[PDB]
């Protein structure tokens, strides 16, 4: 059974871990792990194995080589958040040696009226980076599975190319 190695990355305090144990639990976290999971994507059976990242270089990188697929994860409401996207995307295709890796960013807090980040801005980001954008609320569960199987779907396009 085919197995993909998923990876949350993104700033303090964007919600990575929300949004993975919202796909995890289907529960909003209150007041660093892996998690697993089996569902059927397309027809297809496979195992989700996530790393759920913090906001160590050999570690870092460890993780980066390891991972077939990353959410990048900014908040809507945190404009530094959504700049270091840049970083990571860098981290990782300096580590991995390659242009293209499955990606998909991710703005999260999509609930909050605190927004300092258009939809438009971060689309236009991801068209440039050549990933999708997909806007989340851990909160309300809005969009969770789809990034994720988004990503899922990006490895698979990716592992036929
Ligand atoms: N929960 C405790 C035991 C696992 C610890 N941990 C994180 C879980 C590692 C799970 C196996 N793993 C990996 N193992 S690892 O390469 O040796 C590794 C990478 N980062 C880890 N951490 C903890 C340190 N800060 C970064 C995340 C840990 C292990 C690392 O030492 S990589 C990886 C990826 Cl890319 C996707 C899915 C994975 O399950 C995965 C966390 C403390
Ligand atoms: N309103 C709202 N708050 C959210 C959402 N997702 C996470 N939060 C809140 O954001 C804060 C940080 O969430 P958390 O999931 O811990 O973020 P993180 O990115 O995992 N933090 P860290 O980098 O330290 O690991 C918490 O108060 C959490 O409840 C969301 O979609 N909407
Ligand atoms: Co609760
Ligand atoms: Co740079
Ligand atoms: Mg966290």
């Amino acid at each position: 059974m085919t197995e993909y190695k998923l990876v949350v990355v993104g700033a303090g305090g964007v919600g990575k871990s929300a949004l993975t144990i919202q796909l995890i639990q289907n529960h909003f976290v209150d007041e660093e792990d892996s998690y697993r999971k089996q569902v059927v994507i397309d027809g297809e059976t496979c195992l989700l194995d996530i790393l759920d990242t913090a906001g160590y270089s050999a570690m870092r990188d460890q993780y980066m080589r390891t991972g077939e697929g990353f959410l990048c994860v900014f908040a809507i409401n945190n404009t530094k958040s959504f700049e270091d996207i840049h970083h990571y995307r860098e981290q990782i295709k300096r580590v991995k040696d390659s242009e293209d890796v499955p990606m998909v960013l991710v703005g999260n807090k999509s609930d909050l009226p605190s927004r300092t980040v258009d939809t438009k801005q971060a689309q236009d980001l991801a068209r440039s980076y050549g990933i999708p954008f997909i806007e989340t609320s851990a909160k309300t569960r809005q969009r969770v599975e789809d990034a994720f199987y988004t990503l899922v779907r990006e490895i698979r396009q990716y592992r036929l190319k």
